[PDB]
């Protein structure tokens, strides 16, 4: 997992290592040890609206790799890697400070399904609202809290990827 | 579905017709027509912490049959019937007025797993907290709202079953 | 199953009794006997791109009830009923003569997901192409064959529902 | 469920109403009330090697309808009906006396997969051994016990169907 | 898999690499090659009552790493790692000599669900009885046999972890 | 994944690294990076009739490792390895030239289920016909095409493994 590239051509052509599939049981996996760890069994009765993972060889303003949600037509396996392109970013804050969750779709080479989704406005509204709801509430029953600020666009997402890839010094 | 009895011996020995399994996809089934209808695809990214259905031949102070959640070791099929016994009731309110969701376990004849669960205090705390969280939030993305008041005990649940069975005049 | 209405307000507000879920194992259920029968285990290694069923109290120009595919965000259970609205119809022929498979989305009351899908052009192209492919090929390994003609619009679908409801004399 | 025929042409062409799918979670459904009931959550950590149900309008020497296991390439839904043909019968005894579990395959009209399975010798040995093991052990953790005697052939199965259909007086 | 630590703080704070999820299909995975191998398709129609794996960098009195079952609210993926704490150990014998299967729960950091389970008496009786039944019978249809002796407590489990970690010389 | 052996004893005793399980969702995984990548979401509404992967340290006349389908009683996880033995090979062509898909069963040590399957004639006809159908059609909705030639026997499969293992120079 340490050796997966951030992307073929940052910031628009990235690899996301998926930790948690969309619509899965409430097991919060995290890739550590070179291993898929169980970080927690999520306490709230919720599921991730899209697959959740990160871009390797990035360092977010919060100390871990940059987080990314990837929309797919079928949930992918934990630990699998998906070639993707960013379409937006959700800004938030928690008990540990600021955070952002990018939103991405699979690269055109993987599927024609998202050929008309190029920026955050193109993503179905209900899915965005569900991602917001999830991040507002998923920690409600964990000493952990979350405040969600709002969406920014694909340029802002690409900016996050550039910043975080530059910050990585490993 | 019209012809399923409320129970072998109300209020402590009931039948619950299950509409929605625990931990299922967000399809909100309702038994109508003598049919399992799709009432809605739930908008919020949540799941029912326990199986959800109702007692036939009851009329809740809200116009439909009395609602009951049934804890089981494995989610049951929509449309199946489970012989159960009440252990508590969760009181709430919504856009249509007052409401209550009973909590029950399968009858002893079905499983020895719940032999030590006789009242609401005996139910695992996290499961209660998850049921509360679910009812507080499940309608967040639907013109529909919900305020949750709190738990009452097995006697209060049995009282709800008596009241609702008396109210049924069909 | 005999007693489910064709719809609240034909032709635009219908009920579809689902026989086969989208993306399911290759069991071709049919509602008979008032029962969910197994008609066949499908020989070809394919799945239905959308839920498949029929409108009760209709008689298609082919002798059985009018067939309808219903797009949903999650596959529904066999034997469940979904309130739906037509968006198009796929015309074809087989070893028994002409046939048509309507395409529908859930009624607005069930979900906001399809508020912008009002006619066949609004349906994602790949999904249409997959439905075509499925009907072209699903009988390839069964003495049964199928020739697919092409899509017609929501008005043509509504016309099929009117014709078939009129033809029903039961 | 009361109104499903025993078969198109007994004893070789039967209908089996399935209660429990092959390879399913340990929920022991039974068709009652015209309803799919949960009879028990099975205590032993086992699964049915083949779908399990019964032939309607039969009365086994044990007081309930004749029991039948149906081999299929994919587990079927509880409550569905499968047109089948008998290939053997497993004789046993329990806390309530003698019992027999027929073994059947889907009718040729449903699948070509079993065209070479006409009697008990033709059934894969491991599957037979697993069905034996299951019936020997499934009640180990329930005041209920079971002794398994052995297989008899398709003629003996057909004989069981004739006897049980004659015994039904409802 | 070779490089996963035995634990943060043996013997009470361990890592278990899971090979087989609870309630899964009968595929007996084993971690080898640095790979998840299929060791066998289990012949008996049974499932593991809890997730099954081992502690890395241990050597059991039987030649392979120390075996551990981990109770979780949802089955975890094969190949994932769970931080756990021992609560008991099941002693047995087979065709190759003595053996022991530890029982553990996830560490408090992963879930509050097991805060009241500190020793073997606190584990639900039926689950213990099912684990016993499984180990008594899972090899019934494999030239392989098993005799189960009985449970010992959390101190005995911790003793097994100490012994086995000391024995590892790799 | 780079370090998994081709086999214990080529050509009859091989290891297949599985990329795509039988009967799975249409995610076309490929093992790359030492990683399970998503190569594509398959456009056609089809599934693999048997698990699909490759033999490591082989080079097919087409530039990648030799492809193998492995029949199992339960689909295995992507990324798992199965010890297998060849029973036949399906010859074909595509947009990139000639290709072959071996067919194999698990080694006897893993299961007794295939003890009577030693060559291609012994494999169930419908399964062969489904594998043919799948390879004829799976690329129908992808600028990619496929022409299927026909089956050859277990000796021809073993010949393919010898040729491809010799060709590997890594
Ligand atoms: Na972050
Ligand atoms: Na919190
Ligand atoms: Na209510
Ligand atoms: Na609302
Ligand atoms: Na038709
Ligand atoms: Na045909
Ligand atoms: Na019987
Ligand atoms: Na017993
Ligand atoms: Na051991
Ligand atoms: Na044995
Ligand atoms: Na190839
Ligand atoms: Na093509």
């Amino acid at each position: 997992y340490n050796t997966i590239p951030a992307g073929k051509d940052l910031p628009n052509d990235i690899y996301v290592a998926i930790e948690i599939p969309a619509n899965a049981s409430p097991i919060k996996y995290e890739i550590d040890m070179d291993a898929l760890l169980v970080d927690r069994f999520m306490a709230t009765p919720m599921f991730y609206p899209a697959n959740y993972g990160y871009i390797n060889n990035t360092l977010a303003d919060d100390g871990d790799a940059l987080d990314v949600l990837v929309i797919t037509p079928y949930p992918v396996a934990p630990g699998s890697v998906i070639r993707a392109r960013p379409v937006g970013v959700l800004k938030m804050s928690d008990e540990a400070g600021g955070d952002e969750k990018l939103l991405a779709v699979p690269h055109e080479k993987l599927t024609q399904l998202y050929n008309d989704i190029h920026d955050i406005d193109d993503v179905p509204q209900l899915l965005k609202d569900q991602i917001v709801h999830f991040f507002e509430h998923y920690k409600d029953l964990e000493g952990k809290w979350v405040k969600v600020e709002g969406w920014e666009n694909a340029d802002a997402a690409r900016a996050a990827i550039v910043k975080s890839a530059a910050a990585y010094k490993g």
